[PDB]
């Protein structure tokens, strides 16, 4: 498997460009497995075009100055409203695979979510994070000891909050992967206990299959109770699982529709956050994601009731264009931009963004 | 006419490839005479963008797993909540013609819904269905005794449920017809004795124009008492027909406008069910048809009030391409889509998908 | 100018594919003043999907055979609920002019609207309608005397109703034309009194006509010619009352076929607010975008009495002189009749009383 | 830089076909500079697309004749309810720059905007307006003594209103500029005292940059105070901008959103007009502006609330194309098409324009 090996900073003029950026450097099947989504893809690009559902408005002799991107989420201070969403295998991007964007993560100032579909080990993402903050993303096992020895692993590992991934009980619909007979070119060390051998070989579809299928709130009870830490509950798009996971035990929701990779003919995630938040009723901290792309998403998110974003597809793309620099690069572009939209809106912090008006548009994308 | 005789199952990513394909192995003139609809094609693409309406949401730790699609109409128990759409002519596909499909639909599990219009005859059907649930559709004639008879032979051959297509009076505005100048390539056995001579030669416009214009609700009473079977009354877009159906004897309602095929500049079809089963209030089963594509289809009909759906133009395409093993790849691709669907959406059985929550999209298509 | 000349029936499968086939029979300058509209043509475009912004249903079980596509208006029995609308400069279209498209309406069993900016006199133009019903539709000129006049000869040849158009104070920004630097290659004999029209721009040929039109115009044309007048042009329900007020016995919703003001609503999505307001005091006649029988039914289910019909006949003029308009009014006919088929509609009285389905999700559905 | 230098008239059929033609005669940078919006433009596009959401109702029989477009401002008299916007730089446009866009705006008869990033003098401005009105637009320098001469200077030249630019704090995100890597390719000699250098070489970044960050509603009391001036606020979107800018001492309400140069995934210009009028509920005049094109908008903008529009990018085409002939040809332009457009819609003057109905279209662009 080829994939890109350089190390270097890159200019990001914007987040979309980044794509076919990428598109030339990386392998094929990798590529479309990582850029690809569920159908002929209309929920991912829903999860685009949903920000134009609300736009921002610019505010006027606002007395502000150096808007300040910090915040601070379960006690962790972190340089902006963003951390880096849990994404499986990113040896599929860069040779240096996580810990190549655990090293850009910590050294930028925010929270790696390390996903249980790894292709590194924890040993490995660890000497890239170099003492940062680490969030574990568990797909369950099925057997209950499985379940208790991947958590204990990765709470010894440093994790200070577990994030239960429930959209995936079986996998989407994810045309390009099946065109391409995609499989995972290498292993998976922290779930293959599990798997019938080695992640290598095997379609997702089949590792999903291994993965617990019948998820019930008792398992976010179990997990919380076992684990000792707090416990998000990951890809929800209807409030009343906001309250069930809340109900079971949850310490955080993270709104999510999987990039769109999973159920197909949804909506864009951005348009369910409002409801979400909602029924949440400031209870627990929200986490959203699904199509972040641009500062001004990052802005629009908090003032619908999130706490922070996710980042996804955008730090991989970077990752496949530079390594742990290139993916910094992103980073770095998404606070400045961020910066830029704060002080256009008149936000001298994050709490300010989480009070702003918006403008409805009925017209949707065309306008 | 060269009709496609390979027997083979086939691969299906999704449905809407499945055109394309077929369109390579069929005459251009058949094949126009299936792919194509009224006018421009407007309320053919209406149907489709109809789905993009009402929009699944993803649901987590619902305790869900192996999803059943089994269910039961009018007493029938089959495997998923579909059924074979009444559909002319297959022998346009495929050589193996209505047998073909028969044999499919049988295999299967599920309910095989005769033509009037049908290439093959009663015997040949059966020879398909081997003892299989069929329902006969009736494009009636002007003559009382022609009915009588046509429905005697229906119900003598199995039938047992009769369907009444009402939608096609006169033939739709179809484009593509008319400039192909198409004509059947061969006869139509049951409906043969009121066309004055053979369908072979003819205009689809000059066997509707056979076919009775003056129906009325005496003639749903008349089918109803004459064949003892339930009756459904099919190409329904309007509640007050719903009404008007039951109150003139129906036992079912089949929302459907012909895949578009007769009138134009219409509404989706989709987005007429809330209002016809607002109205028909459980009084009867609702079988819902055109656009039916996805698994995803099949969950949001259910959940709008639809009790099956009827499908069409895929397990035809399929036929082209495979035979009855073609055919029977589309129908088993419709069962795994929909099984997924119920995974994600959390729905354990059949009836829990007719409880789903729809999130409204009022952006519409381009979102 | 070469316009075609032959005469032919032809196979209409819809009326859209016939403005292509004619663009490659009509000389550029002349078929593209035919098919033309102000700014880059959105009201145009706007005309043509508001038809999808009311949806028909098709009804089932409706105990309805052979429908029955005639009607009656302002006393005059027609065949279909349609009539030809006034267009201008035919001879653009054909060599047969104004008198091939009067055959075409006169054979066919409606009326025919008569253009003051006609290129062939009233004279050319009833031996064509050979014994058949027109209106005559003025534009004005500053001068009573030639009002009078024009009046007088249009009643002299036969006029049973006159129509006001009073849209067209100025021209449309017609941009096509502009560029063409389009001009009229031959003369109207009806209003030349007031300039030749040859070599003049529709510009300057509205800048003759009258620009200061109110209540009192349509008053004394009433008076003056003692016959039902119309008021065309009109999209906004205060004209109606207006209209009514000052003595019009109809209403013409119309913009012009968007040839005039731009960045206006579609036609036909004026159309229920008019009628609302008329009440039903005067018949009316709707215009500007209608293509297919479908759209005949939804201006009829809308507040509609009749709809007039512009371009597509002018192309099938093009294509056939008057046996290619002919094509047109009768696919408009059977079209009309396949629709009401399949909408329950034994007759143009039930067509005025359909349901639609609201399409609040507009063209990309 | 190879700035045109032709100058002629020119026959204007549309504003948006001159963009094209400029951009043969203009150098890439600078003709993109002008040309070009935030992110991918989707903003500029919607303050285009938003004159399709409200429509003009043709009116019949008004007995109206010789439309007379002229107003009146702030005690000015100029020819139609149009003025010339401030934009920097015109030098990028055309070699006589400024003082050529001076020339047609004062022999049209309005009244013309200068931009504190001028490329030309208050002297050299001054000869081409020849006694014509002008109005100053301040970019403030963080220095209050240096604001007190700007604005002395401004005063001097004749300015007879001062305009604050306030929605500029930090500059939008240019892609086109970045990409390009735009740098001015002459100086700004009045805010020279505040880059202490010049403008040449310098993005546009490091100039906003330089000036006021921290704009608070005292800085709209001390321009008002020190200036004994008339003070628009210019760049408002939000209502309440509108009040806190009266309060503060301002004589004019300026809507914009800088063409689409500032905050990117905002609404179109125009859809936040009105809600901005009735706040502002007649207290003072309001100019609007970005994305007028044609006569249609002035009139529609007029209908919803505005006194005035700002006309900019069609101008300085005009500039490019034909120095100030080719500007002025821009401005002839738009009173003839107002002009058509109040005979056709009954308005007799400007005043009528403002009374006019609108028909509501919320199918916006695609209808
Ligand atoms: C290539 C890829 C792999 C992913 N793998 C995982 C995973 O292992 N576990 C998980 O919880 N989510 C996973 N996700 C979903 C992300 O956590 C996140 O929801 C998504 O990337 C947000 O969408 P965006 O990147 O389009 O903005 C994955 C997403 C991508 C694109
Ligand atoms: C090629 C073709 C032939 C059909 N023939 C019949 C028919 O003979 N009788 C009938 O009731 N409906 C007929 N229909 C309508 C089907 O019952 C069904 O309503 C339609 O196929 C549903 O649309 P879809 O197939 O695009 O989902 C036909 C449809 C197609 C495409
Ligand atoms: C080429 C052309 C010339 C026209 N000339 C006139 C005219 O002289 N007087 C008039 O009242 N309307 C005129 N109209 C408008 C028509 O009466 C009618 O309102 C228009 O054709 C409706 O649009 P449609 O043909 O696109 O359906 C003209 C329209 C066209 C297309
Ligand atoms: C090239 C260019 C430069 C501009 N420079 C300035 C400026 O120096 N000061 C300012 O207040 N506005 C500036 N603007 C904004 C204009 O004042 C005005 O808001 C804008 O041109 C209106 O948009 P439109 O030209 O697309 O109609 C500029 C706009 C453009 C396109």
């Amino acid at each position: 498997y080829n994939a890109p090996s350089e190390i270097k900073y890159i200019d990001v003029v914007n987040t979309y460009d980044l794509e076919e950026e990428a598109s030339k450097v990386v392998p094929h099947g990798g590529f479309n497995y990582i850029a690809g989504a569920s159908g002929d893809e209309w929920t991912k690009r829903a999860n685009d075009r949903a920000w134009k559902h609300k736009l921002l408005y610019p505010r006027l002799a606002q007395d502000v100055e150096a808007p300040d991107t910090s915040t601070e989420i379960l006690g962790h201070k972190i340089k902006a409203p963003f951390i880096m969403a849990p994404i499986a295998a990113h040896g599929l991007a860069h040779a240096t695979k996580e810990a190549g964007t655990a090293r850009a993560v910590s050294e930028f100032g925010t929270i790696m979510s390390i996903s249980a579909y790894s292709g590194a080990t924890f040993e490995e993402i660890s000497e890239g994070l170099n003492g940062g903050p680490r969030w574990f993303q568990i797909y369950m096992a099925k057997d209950d000891q499985q379940n208790r020895d991947i958590l204990d692993e990765a709470k010894g590992d440093g994790a200070t909050a577990i994030i239960l991934t429930a959209d995936s009980t079986v996998s989407g619909n994810r045309d390009r992967d099946v065109k391409n007979k995609f499989v995972f070119p290498f292993g998976m060390p922290i779930v293959q206990r599990y798997l019938r051998g080695t992640a290598e070989g095997m379609s997702l579809n089949n590792i999903y299959g291994a993965s617990k299928q019948k998820i019930s709130p008792r398992d976010i009870e179990e997990i919380a109770a076992h684990s000792g830490l707090p416990v998000f509950v990951k890809g929800i798009q209807h409030p009343e699982d906001a309250d069930m996971a809340i109900k079971a035990g949850a310490s955080g929701i993270w709104v999510s529709n999987h990039g769109a990779r999973q159920l197909y003919e949804a909506p864009g995630s951005f348009d369910t956050l409002p409801a979400i938040a909602e029924r949440v009723n400031k209870r627990v901290p929200i986490v959203f994601d699904s199509g972040v792309r641009r500062g001004e998403h990052v802005a629009k998110a908090l003032a619908s009731g999130a706490d922070v974003v996710a980042l996804g597809r955008p730090v991989l793309f970077g990752l496949a264009l530079g390594g742990w620099q290139g993916a910094y690069s992103v980073l770095d572009y998404f606070q400045k931009d961020l910066t830029r939209v704060m002080q256009l809106t008149g936000s001298q912090n994050v709490e300010d963004l989480k009070g702003l008006d918006l403008f409805d548009n009925p017209y949707g994308y065309e306008y």
